[PDB]
């Protein structure tokens, strides 16, 4: 019983964190096998960030200009290349702590854990979601670049995010592990505005199912709705449209509780229209959208 | 920028998790040096839990009746003793992954990270607080007993909690690593009710300072108050009384923001009296009390 914003155990990722310095810029790198992955803006000075030509700036850098430190020991850089917005530094030593891993590009609405790091050292772990506007609401300070986002399936770490940038609004942008930014963001010190941060409806529904499983049931109403009727309401409240794909994914939660997906949509519709009236659900006074239906099943079943 | 409920990186604790089985009961153990610590109710059947005499039940158990498995390998139990509500199983092998560690008994209001485990395997990490009624609001399923709570200072893990029990209300109770329960709880299948779960005022104030640091400032008012006036309001809203010790601990946050502690108390007083009016602070529609002033300083400074 109880429901928490839970992150994956970070050990497997902690074993991969390294410090990468180029010139006077220091950030985090991810050491997997004999490659260290880091944001390409490690080669930039603050002045370079205004309008960087990364290919040009990289010509002035050789293998010995990239200082990679794993713990208190120096790794020897024997090759370097740029893949989109990430640098791949080939080192002469495979990371002995390399876990089984994959690189995945996630969809908006998907959740992951972040191991926030500074100087190659882990400071904390938290759970977040890729927003529908392709930003993340993280907790990152200067030096946090190169910290990564990931999910774990038994013994396999799927790396999905690498932190690159803070927007002028204090929200965060980054890339997958192939260096492609999520969303339209560019690694440049130029004002970039994020789009509408809509609520991830399927995740709110998953969290309403988690609340019923854990005993918070006051919000269950006597109504039902249709996908089209619900979506008219969802549109009005800047919620993402619900599709039959989302209904399908909520099926195991509907089966466990005996509450039809469309009945739960009608409960959500009434909560949107009437508010919480000073009440709480799972210790929250607002509708939580950073738990996927998979996260709810995982937490409520105890997958390790 | 950004503010998250952040847990400590769990790696150091993951390396200590083991599975302990006695008869047909299986739970988690914490392997540090050559000792495995686990809840004493590992020796109980479900029938025994109704009215257990642990000293009597333990007479029927020998070293070979405790099966300790670390990963997929079996540890040899060469001694066993009961210390309060925990069993200490001496094994013939020191844990090679034992981090630098201390056992601490925390005060109510203090926060810690929990590495929730099942069958000796970590499932997730989350941050919580020792409530003023000595319960924790965790996320624990059957098999989670023996999962631990901890804090980390650079390379030293301070273990503060070991999970033992779920109360009939779905809140959690457990012990320090010396086996002494927090609060008046007993390891028995008997209905035990928790006292008033008051709000940890000093933590709410720390989180209001975190909000100002991160740009959420709408709640700052033109008023000030006194400790006695504030505490009259705090009493009325089931908030813990604020003392000069709490004011002293908020000093670094007051210094960073230039907002006197008593001015922040007056802002909190108005929020209690007027509510949030549909607004949010740091993404929350309620006042958060699971961040200590130390946690806010740590997250806002990037301690690793
Ligand atoms: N607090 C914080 C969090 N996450 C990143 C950053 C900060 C503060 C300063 C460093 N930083 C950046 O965003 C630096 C940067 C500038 C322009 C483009 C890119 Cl790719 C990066
Ligand atoms: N869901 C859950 C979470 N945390 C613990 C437990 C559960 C469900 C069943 C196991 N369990 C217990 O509390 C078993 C127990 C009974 C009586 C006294 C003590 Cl010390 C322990």
């Amino acid at each position: 019983s109880g429901f928490r914003k839970m992150a994956f155990p970070s050990g497997k990722v902690e074993g991969c964190m390294v410090q990468v310095t180029c010139g006077t810029t220091t950030l985090n790198g991810l050491w997997l096998d004999d490659v260290v992955y880091c944001p390409r803006h490690v080669i930039c000075t603050s002045e370079d960030m205004l309008n960087p030509n990364y290919e040009d700036l990289l010509i002035r850098k050789s293998n010995h200009n990239f200082l990679v430190q794993a713990g208190n020991v120096q790794l020897r850089v024997i090759g370097h290349s740029m893949q989109n917005c990430v640098l791949k530094l080939k080192v002469d030593t495979a990371n002995p702590k390399t876990p089984k891993y994959k690189f995945v590009r996630i969809q908006p609405g998907q959740t992951f854990s972040v191991l926030a790091c500074y100087n190659g050292s882990p400071s904390g772990v938290y759970q977040c979601a890729m927003r529908p506007n392709f930003t993340i609401k993280g907790s990152f300070l200067n030096g946090s670049c190169g910290s990564v986002g990931f999910n774990i399936d038994y013994d396999c770490v799927s790396f999905c995010y690498m932190h690159h940038m803070e927007l002028p609004t204090g929200v965060h942008a980054g890339t997958d592990l192939e260096g492609n930014f999520y969303g339209p963001f560019v690694d440049r010190q130029t004002a970039q505005a994020a789009g509408t941060d809509t609520t991830i409806t399927v995740n709110v529904l998953a969290w309403l199912y988690a609340a019923v499983i854990n005993g918070d049931r006051w919000f269950l109403n006597r109504f039902t709705t249709t996908l089209n009727d619900f979506n008219l309401v969802a549109m009005k409240y800047n919620y993402e449209p619900l599709t039959q794909d989302h209904v399908d994914i909520l099926g195991p939660l509907s089966a466990q509780t005996g509450i039809a997906v469309l009945d739960m949509c009608a409960s959500l519709k009434e909560l949107l229209q009437n508010g919480m009236n000073g009440r709480t659900i799972l210790g929250s006074a607002l509708l939580e959208d950073e738990f996927t239906p998979f996260d709810v099943v995982r937490q409520c079943s105890g997958v390790t």
